[PDB]
Parts: C-alpha cells; structure tokens; sequence
C-alpha cells in the first residue's frame, strides 16, 4: 500500500464516487472522534475511517489523562490553575517556537471541553498526576483531566468495537472483566457522543490510501473495505489523525528515528505513516520525524516492549555496570537520556537490577505485565542469589556493578543520591509508597535473589509528521495551506517538539486542532 495522490481527471476515465459526505475523518483516535464530533454535532455529514477492526488506537491503550488546562472541569475541583499559568509553563519549556499552536492549544481547550460536556456521554473529571518539568507554572499535583469510568452496557454495540488494554490485546483477548476505563472510557464515550449526532457514520476495516486532488485541493480519498475499492468525497475537508510513523520501520530509519517498531507500544501494524505519507503525496511538508514520545520499556520474549512507568525501586546501569540516570525521571526524560548515553549499544538496552521486595516483580507499572516466570525462561530477565552471579550471567563488569549496588545502598541509608539526585521532585515521589527509609524513591537492593531486566527505548508514538498551522491545516514547504486538508494527533508535528511538558499532551494536542480543523471547515 503506497499512498500516491490521484487526480479527480484521471479518476472520471472510469470511476465515480461511491459515497459524499461534507468531513471525512481517517482514524478513530481521541483527536479524530473529537473533530468528528465537533463536525457532526453542528450538523456536517461525517464518515469516521478505522483501519483495524477496533476503534481507538494507541488512544484506547492509554490512561485518557488529558493535558487541556484551565477548564470548567478544573474551575469544579478548585484547582490553583489557569489558561496563563498554562502558558507560562510551555513558553518556559519551548520558547518562541510554535507560541501560535502553543497560544491556541491552551486558549481553546475551555471550549473543546464545553462542547463535549454539553454531550450526555461525556464527562471528564480532574486526576492528580504531576507535570514533568521544574518550570514557572508547574503543577507539583497536575492539571489533567480524565474521562469517567464507563459501564460498557450505557453504549451497546460499541463496546465489542473499542480497542482493549494492552494487558488483553497482544495476548488475543477482549475487555477484562469490570467497567471500561482510561482510553477504553474515552473511546467509548467519544463513539458514542459521535453516534448521538446522528450526522455521523462509524466504519471499521476501512483503510485511507491515496488522498484525491482536484486542481490542487484535497476533493476526498480512496478507502480499502473488505477486498474492494471506494471513492469517498469530502465537500468541507478530510480531517487526517490516524497515528505517526511509529509501526513503520522503514520510515523511522529513514527518519532517524530512535527505538524500534517492534518496540513501540502503538497496536501492531496500525499506525504505518499512512496518512504522512498521502499527505506528503499532495505537497505536504514535514517535520520532527526523528522525534517520538519515548518511554524506557521491558524487553518481551518474542522481542516487543512494555511501557516502564512509575518506577519505585531498583536501578539501571549501561553495559558497564554504572549508574547514568536518575532511574525515576518522567518516562520521555528517561528514554532521551539512554538514547543520548548510547555508544554503540552501551544504553540500548540497559539493566534494570532489583532485589525480592516485590517478590520477585519488578518494581514499577509494566504494560503489558509477562509473568516474571516467563521473562527468566526466555531469558529477558535473569536472577542470581548473589551481585557476582547476576554480573556472570548479564555480561555485566562484576567489579563496577557490585560498587554500583554499594554506593546506591549507601544513598538509600542515608535518603539522597548525590550521583543523579533521585527522590528531588514530586514526580519521582509520587508512585512510591512509604518505606522505613528518609527517601521514599530510594530503596537498598539486598534482600535476595537479584534480578536483571533488559530496558529498550519503546515510544507510545511517533510525534513528527505533517507540518500544520493553528487551524489543523496541512502546509506546504512555502507555508501555503493545501485546502481540503487537515492533520492532527501524531500525523502531524507535534508543537511540543523535543519535550513531553506533562500528562496528556498528546492527547490534549490532538483534541484541540481535531476540534479547531472541524471549526475551520464549519466556516
Ligand atoms: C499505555 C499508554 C498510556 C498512555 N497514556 C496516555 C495518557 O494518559 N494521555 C496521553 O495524552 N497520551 C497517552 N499515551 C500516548 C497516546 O496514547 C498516543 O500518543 C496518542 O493517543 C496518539 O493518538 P493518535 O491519534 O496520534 O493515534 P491513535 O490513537 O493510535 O489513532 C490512530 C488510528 O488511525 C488508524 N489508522 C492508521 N492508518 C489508517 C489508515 N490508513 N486509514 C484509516 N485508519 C488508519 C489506526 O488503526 C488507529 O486506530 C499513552 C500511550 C500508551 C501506550
Ligand atoms: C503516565 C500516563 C501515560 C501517558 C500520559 O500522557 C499520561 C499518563 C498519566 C496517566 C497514566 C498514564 C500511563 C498508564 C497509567 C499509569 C495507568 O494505567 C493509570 C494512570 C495512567
């Protein structure tokens, strides 16, 4: 599947459209149903594309917390917060570079979370987890909202058409057994809050090919259904978040992009740059392709990762036995920081070593969970009643790595790493129970069998793609709009550049410009 352009002209010598609707929207992620729903509630014809057979994407796998600040859902929890501390906090992280899409991120998610309240399926509520970065405007506890808890009976036959957890998708299962919950909630309400409209179709196994121009406007697209082909015209705009480039191997080492594929946490073969690609076959520019939303993960048995977060124990040495990071930095921070001590394999992987205060668990959220049993059989992980065996059989330097435990022990004792400074910041404290120790972050590794587990640098996206201004529309390398086009989510550069700023800014990013792109097709 190459995502080559047609010409309206060259179509008429033979075909015809199939179908007309006034915003096609490829993708069903957080940001396409929310620019769905904004097109469909005043009153535009919508047609939704899903690729796979579930609805949602890497959207669905995640926790739904939502970085859109200064809101009435925050004005309810009486949070210390508003749509200039917000500002305040980017600008400090980003600079001047994209203070357009930064200004209109922060001054238009009020009303993307109005018009979706006003919905009966949709409700968000404030959750505590903090931003990432010391800055002005920091939030020690978080501004980031969530979708309530959904019971899967309040939208009937959608439920069977959301993508599951990542506990139940790479293991050929459905929903577990209680309510719907993070990205399952924020999904199923979305689709359903789509449905509600009645201006709105929901298609599953529709795949976008190559987008359809006439004199140079984007007119509509061709969409793969079941072995045939379709003809779909757009008379407002096709609406483009159908994820990055994260599942594209080839893209990402043409990219330079850091990681792997198969160590992404995107669902297997979904998000292929599909819509970059359609989109650069229109004249489209791109940008930050060597960027993603990076995250340390667990190597699996059969190659792939888990997302490793809110760490609590252990720590992690490259392939010398030395310590390089603060264990506990946010998730984005962490996996830069290997990617910029890898020489030549020296970070990718590292090893996370840890002790039986867990009972054998590694000491942080893994996503997917594999058994520790599993991890040793398949030799992922390794154990060792002694530091001296563990460095026998990780090929790690037995002498360093045994003063590496030494001198992280002696922290702990004491309650501060001198080294690398773990436990300083609430982000770091913040998923640590109380120990009998002075740092909580901080615990000594001594109490036997020892374990080794292999870190690769996973991504939960990639977050370079098509270059967009603050209306979603798709640039060309001159900085004109190519009209009928848009792109938000990860098929579009992220106005975060190199930073990750705090919980659910890609999420947040994406339902602002899906709502602003429905808004300038509105007219
Ligand atoms: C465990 C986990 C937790 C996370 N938690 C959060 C969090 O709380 N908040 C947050 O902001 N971020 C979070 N993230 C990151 C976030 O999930 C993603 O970066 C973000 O959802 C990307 O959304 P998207 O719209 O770019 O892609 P997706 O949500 O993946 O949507 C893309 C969809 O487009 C479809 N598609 C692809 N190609 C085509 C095509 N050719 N035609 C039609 N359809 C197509 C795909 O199948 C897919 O269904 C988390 C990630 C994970 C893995
Ligand atoms: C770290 C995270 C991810 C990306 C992002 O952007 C925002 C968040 C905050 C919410 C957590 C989520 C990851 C999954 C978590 C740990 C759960 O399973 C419950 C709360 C979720």
């Amino acid at each position: 599947h190459h995502h080559h352009s047609q010409l309206e002209n060259l179509y008429f010598q033979g075909s015809d459209w199939t179908s007309e609707c006034d915003v096609l929207v490829v993708g069903s992620g957080g940001g396409a149903l929310t620019g769905a729903y904004t097109a469909a509630a005043q009153g535009l014809t919508t047609i939704v594309l899903e690729k796979t057979d579930r609805f949602g994407g890497t959207s669905a796998y995640s926790g739904a917390s939502i970085w859109l600040p200064g809101t009435q859902v925050q004005e309810r929890a009486g949070l210390p917060d508003s749509t200039e501390n917000a500002r305040t906090y980017l600008r400090a992280l980003l600079g001047d570079a994209e203070s357009e899409r930064q200004d209109a991120y922060v001054e238009t998610a009020p009303a993307v979370v109005a018009l979706l309240e006003q919905n009966p399926n949709i409700e968000f509520e404030f959750r505590a987890f903090p931003d990432y970065y010391k800055a002005e405007g920091r939030m020690d506890t978080g501004r980031s909202i969530n979708p309530l808890d959904l019971d899967p009976a309040d939208i009937g036959d959608l439920a069977g058409k959301v993508r599951p957890e990542l506990d139940q998708d790479r293991t050929g299962q459905d929903h577990a057994p209680g309510p719907m919950i993070g990205g399952r909630a924020l999904i199923g309400r979305l689709l359903a809050a789509v449905q509600s409209t009645g201006k709105a179709e929901l298609r599953t196994e529709s795949v976008l090919t190559s987008l359809i121009v006439e004199d140079g406007r984007v007119v509509g697209a061709e969409v793969e259904s079941g072995g045939e082909t379709q003809r779909i015209k757009a008379n407002r705009g096709v609406l483009m978040a159908a994820g990055g480039i994260e599942g594209n191997a080839e893209m990402r080492e043409q990219a330079g992009t850091p990681g792997k594929a198969i160590w992404s946490m995107g669902p297997f073969g979904a998000n292929t740059g599909d819509a970059i690609s359609a989109g650069i076959a229109v004249g489209g520019a791109t940008a930050l392709l060597d960027q993603a939303w990076f995250c340390p993960g667990v190597e699996q048995p059969d190659g792939s990762a888990a997302f490793m977060v809110g760490v609590r124990g252990g720590l992690v040495v490259d392939s010398a036995g030395e310590r390089y990071l603060n264990e506990s930095l946010p998730y984005d921070q962490f996996g830069r920081a290997m990617d910029a001590h890898d020489d030549n394999g020296s970070a990718v992987p590292s090893f996370m070593i840890f002790d039986s205060r867990e009972g054998g668990g590694l000491p942080a959220i893994c996503i997917p969970n594999t058994a520790p049993a599993k991890h040793l059989e398949a030799g992922t992980w390794v154990g060792a009643d002694t530091l001296e065996e563990l460095a026998a059989k990780t090929g790690l330097p037995a002498d360093a790595l045994r003063s590496t435990v030494e001198k992280f022990n002696d922290a702990a004792k004491l309650g501060v790493d001198e080294e690398f400074h773990r436990g300083e910041d609430p982000y770091d404290a913040f998923f640590c129970p109380p120990n009998g120790g002075a740092n909580a972050a901080l615990t000594a590794i001594e109490n036997g069998p020892f374990y080794a587990a292999r870190i690769v640098l996973s991504d939960l996206g990639t977050k370079g793609g098509l270059v967009t201004d603050v209306n979603g529309r798709v640039l060309r390398a001159d900085g004109s709009a190519i009209d009928g086009l848009y792109a938000a989510g990860n098929t579009s550069a992220s106005l975060s550049g190199r930073f990750y700023p705090g919980p659910g800014v890609p999420l947040g990013t994406a339902m602002v410009f899906s709502y602003r792109a429905a808004q300038d097709m509105a007219k």
